[PDB]
């Protein structure tokens, strides 16, 4: 199995990725859902890399750190490593072969990054203040 895996987490807005990381939590659609949990299971780690829709960042990266579950349907534990913002110029030269090498910012919700793909990405968090 593949030792680590990468995925694109889209939210609709701010409020609701800073109470993610503030209270290490999140949750996606069902489509999503046992997509998720095979990938927490087989893999020593699940990157999950976070995006509000119409915000031109990427608003950090976690680690996936449980299985999915009104009332707080389909929460899991998520562990935050970076939470700065990074500007989508900064990842312009990242396409993903697993989405028609379309740039990473462009993406549903869940789309799995290519794992060399998905590391050049992380990285670029090092570049930042």
């Amino acid at each position: 199995h593949m030792p680590v895996r990468y995925f694109i987490m889209k939210s609709s807005n701010l409020r609701n990725l800073e109470i993610s990381q503030q209270k290490g939590i999140w949750s996606t659609t069902p489509s999503n859902e046992r997509k998720l949990n095979r990938a927490f299971w087989e893999s020593s780690i699940v990157y999950l890399v976070f995006s509000v829709q119409g915000s031109g960042h990427f608003q950090g990266f976690s680690r996936m750190s449980s299985e999915i579950g009104a009332g707080l349907g389909g929460v899991f534990k998520v562990e935050w490593i970076r939470k700065e913002s990074l500007p989508f110029q900064f990842a312009h030269h990242l396409l993903n072969p697993w989405n028609d090498n379309k740039k990473v910012q462009i993406s549903r919700d869940g789309q799995e990054l290519e794992p060399l793909v998905g590391e050049q990405l992380l990285q670029l968090w090092e570049r930042l203040p």
